[PDB]
């Protein structure tokens, strides 16, 4: 029974953790305002609709 | 007394016309928000100093 809940918690954990971070879905375009980058900048990813 | 007069006025016509647009000074960096550009973006000058 330990077991099997401790299974549960940690799916729960990570799904809810994934959901914090990223959501479940990628857009094509990024907004970067980190140094030294001046001002804001576009970054472009890689296969965001097949990920 | 005309002429003087035009004189004058052309003179000071200019003084105001360039106060309004430039100024008396000119900085090394200059931002531009401008379409195609994205965002913002930073320009340098030439010899802004000697100017
Ligand atoms: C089962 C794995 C548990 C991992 C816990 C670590 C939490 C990750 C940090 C939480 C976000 C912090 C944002 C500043
Ligand atoms: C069992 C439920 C599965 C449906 C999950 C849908 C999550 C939302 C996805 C939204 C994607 C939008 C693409 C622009
Ligand atoms: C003696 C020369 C006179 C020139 C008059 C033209 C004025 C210039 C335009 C004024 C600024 C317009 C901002 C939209
Ligand atoms: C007859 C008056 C001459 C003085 C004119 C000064 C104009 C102001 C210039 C300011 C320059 C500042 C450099 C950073």
């Amino acid at each position: 029974i330990i077991s099997i809940l401790f299974k549960s918690i940690f799916e729960v954990a990570f799904l809810l953790i994934q959901w914090y971070i990223y959501g479940f879905s990628l857009s094509a375009v990024y907004t970067c305002k980190r140094d030294p980058c001046p001002h804001q900048v576009d970054c472009f990813l890689s296969r965001p609709t097949e990920k």
